[PDB]
């Protein structure tokens, strides 16, 4: 069994600048032997390239999609971003169902979401539009419910959005910022139900730290170190000391994230008839008309404002297809993307699709940890490998994304270090066992982790990411684009490519 393996190094991008750049400062011998020894080139992992708005930076999401996929995946953002500019996102149903339940039912309005334009998970553009729609449809009471970012954006940016959003709400006439945490515990996606309880007991308890003016409230973190990202689920309170608003029931709520891996788990908190994962109270909010920018998951009781459209043929259907055995292999932080992304928006398994989850050190943040769970993921894979049972191979390594996300350099070297270290070690079994390798990443960030002034760089890049095909005697095209690494995959296993997948294949 000769296996075709596609390694995603997740964050690992080309940057000519060595300034803050832990991918290149990193001593990664496997991966240069490799990329000298073997054909390779670059592809754009951002923008139109990838379905997104020109300029748009990738990410694992969006990357995973279009990798997958073998074609152009038009995106959520971009999709939204064409609703509100074609007056189309006014004339939503969910939207306005959602605001008619609150009219007709007497109740409030909660808007759900990341507090910033990273446009990764959301972007701030949109909820204006929902307040300038909520105002035009007459909604009395609007609550905004803010998850500040610090993760797609700089470190320390809040300020500058609440300040905008504060601008905003008066020109509109409609909206209260009632709470404002760091998507830490919002926006948990690794069941890290302690996290979310914080949010949502401030949510609908007003429970947490309590402040008069939201500006004061992230003031007084910074003041204690503790930024956009990491701030404690706090709440906005009136004259009266009362909270500005909590999730009542019948209230209704929409959550202006459109990406799922990050929403799914307060969805649930919110929508699940029975809940386990940890103790609502007794007079938890019930009833409330919850709407999903997005499909989040079949699980979130809940309405769907941007319907899904299906993925036909990705790489793992067309390997399913024909007979072939996959396996999809990754440690928790990217476990989803390796799986659920990959497969084209499809949760269940594919038949003949195999999956490994190893689970990511137990750290708060992984500077602390950069070899994370590297290790442990290789070597249950080189078992796997040592048995002979799969045709095909997806292994991502979160190591670069993950800690390079914490804006460190150091860390972030020890990272890329790792993972060339087990990078080798995966690649030379492939290669011993006849099989090739497909080299890649979904997008950059570990190639920026400190800005021209040294400051924290916590965001992705928009830089082009490597590709390496471990099989000599080939040529790669230049001009390629994620889309195009499927095809190269369908077509080192020599399996005929689908119409659907108008990628075309990088060997020449
Ligand atoms: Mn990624
Ligand atoms: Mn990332």
């Amino acid at each position: 069994k000769k296996p075709v393996a596609l390694i995603i190094l997740d964050g690992f991008a080309l940057r000519d600048e060595t300034y803050g750049n832990a991918v290149a400062q990193a001593n990664k011998p496997n991966f240069d032997r490799y990329w000298n020894e073997y054909p390779h080139t670059t592809l754009k992992a951002c923008g139109e390239a990838v379905g997104l708005p020109e300029g748009q930076m990738g990410n694992s999401e969006v990357g995973h999609l279009n990798i997958g996929a073998g074609r152009i995946v038009y995106q959520s953002l971009t999709r939204i971003n064409i609703a509100i500019r074609e007056g189309e996102f006014d004339r939503n149903e969910t939207f306005l169902a959602a605001m008619n339940h609150v009219k007709q039912h007497g109740t409030s309005l909660h808007l759900f979401g990341l507090l910033s334009d990273g446009g990764v998970h959301s972007h701030i553009h949109h909820l204006y539009a929902l307040l300038r729609l909520a105002a035009k449809e007459g909604v009395k009471r609007v609550y905004i419910h803010g998850f500040l970012d610090g993760r797609d954006v700089g470190p320390q940016t809040a300020p500058q959005y609440i300040k905008e959003l504060q601008e905003k709400i008066k020109e509109y006439g409609v909206g209260e910022i009632a709470t404002l945490s760091g998507r830490y515990y919002s926006m948990d996606r690794d069941k890290r139900w302690d996290r979310v309880e914080k949010a949502y007991r401030a949510m609908v308890y007003g429970e947490g730290p309590t402040y008069r003016d939201p500006l004061e409230c992230i003031e007084d973190s910074y003041k204690h170190g503790i930024y956009d990202e990491f701030v404690l689920p706090s709440v906005i309170v009136r004259e009266d000391g009362r909270p500005v608003a909590t999730i009542q029931d019948n209230d209704a709520i929409i959550f202006y994230n459109f990406r799922p891996d990050r929403a799914i788990q307060i969805s649930n908190t919110f929508t699940n008839e029975d809940f386990r994962e940890f103790d609502r109270g007794p007079k938890h909010p019930k009833h409330l008309f919850f709407v999903c920018l997005t499909h989040f998951s079949e699980t979130v009781a809940g309405y769907v404002a941007f319907k899904p459209t299906n993925l036909d043929n990705t790489i793992g259907e067309v390997l399913s297809q024909h007979g072939l055995r996959q396996l999809r292999i990754a440690e928790t932080e990217k476990y989803p993307h390796v799986t659920f992304f990959m497969s084209g928006g499809r949760e269940e398994e594919f038949p003949g699709e195999d999956r490994i989850l190893i689970n990511s050190p137990k750290v708060p943040t992984y500077d602390l940890k950069p070899e994370m769970s590297a290790y442990e993921v290789t070597d249950a894979l080189l078992k796997e490998i040592e048995a002979d049972k799969y045709d095909a191979i997806i292994l991502n390594y979160a190591n670069p994304d993950m800690v390079g996300h914490s804006g460190k350099l150091e860390p972030t070297i020890k990272a890329v270090e790792a993972v060339d270290e087990c990078l080798g070690k995966v690649v030379d079994a492939i290669l011993a066992k006849g099989g090739i390798a497909i080299i890649t990443a979904d997008h950059g960030n570990a190639d920026e982790v400190l800005t021209p002034d040294g400051k924290p760089q916590t965001a992705h890049t928009t830089n082009p990411v490597p590709v390496i095909v471990t099989k000599k005697g080939i040529k790669l095209r230049d001009g390629g684009i994620l889309g195009d690494l499927a095809p190269t995959m369908l077509d080192l296993l020599g399996l005929p490519q689908p119409k659907e997948m108008t990628g075309k294949s990088l060997i020449v």
